[PDB]
């Protein structure tokens, strides 16, 4: 009905033995996009990295891939203060109270009016969800946003496309189409996942020996007493560094270091030049952020990976050339414990064979990738960050755990398209067949409810001294964090990352 | 109802067995024509070949006697790669 | 019996559903090989890169492992145009 | 088992009813053709008009499609002298009694040989049965023929095929491999088919009125009484080719007549420049026989068209350049009462509006297609004649009976492929991948037995005289007629056709 409710506003949080089921409401609103149109965009020689063949739609998408449109920063710090581990196990959407606008300046509803709403439950559109994208619903409740525009990419040579660059009509999909009385859902169940790791370690790969008792295994220890000899000794408690080990950390892809303090840095443009990448059917793109490691060693927080951190943007942050002081580093310094760190070498390898005239040379291993034995952790998760990844359907992935942290999924939650249908303007009484593109102006807006309940890994540690904790600062500022300003501005102050209780490795 | 939707955007097109199924949605716009009114046309001596006499009417008409009114240009692609021939069986119409 | 087929030429493809049933008779004619013999077969330092030993054996084997022992050309076609998988599920052997 | 028989010799002809059941048995041989091989065969510019691209294979095939396979000469004058239509309902075919013999000159058995026996069942195979082609079961029991080779033709230009050519392996099919105990058979149901005319119309098409009263209709008697008038006349037994009608002869396409009296032809080599012609994809092919057509109308039983005939050789005739007194032509005369002669005219039509100042012309119609009210009949089938064409698969047909005679079948009677299964000789001691091309000589020879169950159309006439009948010439001769002679050889001295009987029309 025209004058009934077809939903209310659900935000809450729900926290119920190991599962806590979070729903969060916004207001969005939909304009019309590319008026109605297909659009082929492309992009050729800009350089070569950064060509594309793809096409805008004249739909929008529902994007709720960020944790904090469903975690409150409250709830986020109970989350990651209480629990070594947490996944998403089943999610229900909604859409309601729809209403659709006509502008003419006068904005009147159009009562009549409808909204294509579809689930590409079967996967068969561009994944585009999972690649961090603006557009998702905001993290503060009463904040009214707007849906982003659907596009996608397909094969380019360049600018142009190839034989097999597919075209998709999104109009070619079952879609439901609503008045202001209708309303949609749907409910999506995840599939099996690991739970994230909501945690440090609190041993070292090469620290998980006994400190007080010899190996029994010996090492080389000398080869010259001077003249040749062989001799060996057993690894303990002060040759911590010799002793026969179990493990090996994670793989690298070395970063190069860039300091905060700008002064320590090189004199030069090197963010791409220096900048890690791989190399793509020519196509040099970052290995941005790359593999899970640790962003810097001990005491040098001031250091991070150039392309191998994510970074988030301040408040008000500027899209381009964003200083410093105008954009939020996160850390992966938790992971050290079993990840190189990313701006360092994996470790040394022998580069010849030594005889009595050749000395031993050593080859510096600058990127490592898995080997037997190896352990490693995962990127942190944060509370600005993306909560899952479409793994690329494939015949062969290794650890499909997404470089920019969150669950892989090979059937994630599917994409919500929307659109306003096209309602013609007054069109001409004598017939034409070209495809009408006189439209009334036109706009909706509604209700978005997303509910996802995930599952808790509660923490079970005989660990005896207290535990680091995400906590507020107890001192006094201008402003509340995580809150408004005096303005109506919700401001996330920094990127809360997960991990804050310890395991054992 | 006014506030409720009369129907779904039904765009697809099911392969099961040896049959096809298509179905494809589009918006229309229908002016008045003629405004409202029967009209006498006709066409004299133009050649005698070109003459006619006949009825314009205020009446629109919904035509799809066009393939591509059904079938995408894969489908079509699937049809004629892999069957050595085709009829329409039923439809329904909304 | 020596006056009786003891089977049939099966050559054939079969397409129902989501398997296909390919199935290829060869005609084959095996040699004495070795005379009989297992002889020690060896190759040294040829470089050391192409040294073997190994054993040859009066046995021949039947190999099928490759596609077109089972695809004819047009079935390769309807297989490869048509289907965004495929895995062998079972085979019989005469 | 070897030294049983796989079955049992099946000479007959039961006449029961409306039914007779003909059964043949015939001693075949089949050689290895191609030395078991597939060949392309070609033939590029000899003239556009004869090009061809197929394949030979090294399958033989049998064939029965010819009357004096199932019908000895008596079995026919019992059928054609008795019955008004024929047609075949079903038939079992056999194959036993197989030897495969190996030749090395010594012949001797090699009882572990196959060979491979299929039938075209679901009419994959291009069907070469139906284009009158030799090596049909023999007309005499006795006699001991070889399986013709099987090959076909696809789509050329030219001697080169084209994308769109077809090539086909036999070996592709399921075939039964038969050792010489083994035996073959099938069994194939006739589609419902019209009976055979086997009767001329013993009144003519514009001769179908009562010769003693007038028409109530009139026609345009006069136009001139002189001036111009207009003169109406009633059509009656004098002015008959004037009366109304309601039915036309059958559709003509005019052939060239040629005399068999060589005196009275044209003193040059017309036979193909002079021949009735039809265009496909720029080759022009004698439309031979042709549409069923009469030979020749009254009295000129000399005169045939060049090539609206079917023509049998007498025996021992040359393949290439037999005289007339080689050859046996066939008549359609029979046909005259509702088939136009074929090398006449099928009638005048008008040519231009006659006024006052422009005399009236008029158009000979030298090619008629179907007219309403047209009614014709098929050519006759003969003892040594075709029984059976495939109907091509098309969209659209008109009145799909073959043209040189006989049942125009969407499923016929499935071609059986048959090949001596391939022995190699000795391979090599060492492996080589090359196809083996040395092979065991060998050729099998068995029985083959064809049942055909024919459906009789009986003759229900008042006709007070006698009628005409085939019979054998009272008078004495050297040798009798369809018989052996003084050296073994079986001949047919005329080609009998079908229609003795006569029915109104």
């Amino acid at each position: 009905g025209v004058g009934s409710s077809s939903g209310n506003w659900h935000c809450d949080s729900t926290w119920l033995g190991d599962r806590v089921i979070t729903t969060s409401t916004r207001t969005w609103a939909l304009p019309t996009y590319n008026n109605h149109l297909y659009k082929q965009i492309s992009n050729g020689t800009a350089t070569n990295d950064n060509t594309y063949f793809g096409y805008s739609t004249p739909w929008g998408y529902f994007d709720f891939n960020r944790f904090h449109c469903h975690f409150s920063p409250r709830d986020w710090q109970r989350l990651i203060n209480n629990n070594w581990g947490f996944r998403p196990k089943r999610l229900s959407f909604k859409l309601f109270n729809i209403q659709v606008k006509e502008v003419t300046k006068t904005i009147a509803n159009n009562l009549t009016s409808t909204i294509q709403v579809f689930t590409d439950s079967e996967y068969q559109l561009p994944y585009v969800l999972g690649s961090a994208h603006q557009g998702c619903l905001p993290p503060f409740p009463a904040d009214v946003f707007m849906i982003p525009q659907y596009g996608y990419l397909t094969l380019n040579n360049g600018s142009q496309a190839v034989g097999r660059s597919s075209f998709y009509c999104l109009e070619y999909f079952p879609s439901q189409m609503l008045r202001t009385g209708n309303n949609f859902q749907f409910t999506y169940t995840f599939e099996d996942v690991p739970f994230h790791s909501s945690y440090a370690h609190s041993q070292s790969l090469d620290r998980l020996m006994n400190p007080l008792i010899d190996q029994y295994l010996y090492y080389l220890s000398r080869t010259q007493t001077n003249t040749q000899t062989l001799g060996f000794s057993q690894g303990g408690p002060n040759t911590m560094a010799n002793q026969a080990k179990n493990w090996l950390p994670g793989p690298c892809y070395r970063q190069q270091r860039v300091s905060t303090t700008t002064g320590q840095n090189n004199n030069s443009n090197f963010a791409w030049t220096a900048g890690t990448k791989y190399h793509l059917n020519g196509r040099n793109s970052l290995a941005n952020p790359g593999i899970a490691m640790a962003t810097h060693k001990d005491d040098e927080e001031r250091f991070f990976p150039s392309n191998g951190i994510l970074i988030f943007g301040k408040q008000n942050a500027a899209r381009d050339n964003a200083d410093y002081s105008d954009v939020m580093l996160t850390s992966e310094e938790e992971i050290k414990t079993t990840n190189p760190v990313a701006t360092e070498e994996y470790g040394i390898v022998a580069d010849n064979l030594q005889q009595q005239n050749t000395a031993p040379q050593i080859g510096t291993v600058n990127s490592q990738g898995a080997l037997p034995g190896m352990v490693w952790q995962n990127r942190d998760v944060y509370l600005q960050g993306p909560i899952w990844a479409k793994i690329p359907h494939t015949d062969g992935n290794f650890h499909p755990s997404p470089l920019m942290g969150g669950f892989g999924l090979k059937h994630p939650p599917p994409q919500i398209l929307i659109k306003n249908t096209p309602v013609p303007a007054d069109p001409p009484t004598t017939f034409n067949q070209s495809k009408l593109n006189s439209f009334i102006t036109q706009y909706s807006t509604g209700q978005v409810s997303v509910e996802i309940e995930w599952e808790l890994q509660k923490e079970n540690s005989k660990r005896w001294n207290p535990e680091i904790q995400y906590t507020s600062n107890y001192y006094k500022s201008t402003s509340v964090d995580f809150a408004v300003n005096t303005e109506g501005v919700y401001s996330e102050p920094r990127p809360i990352g997960t991990r804050y209780l310890t395991r054992n490795l």
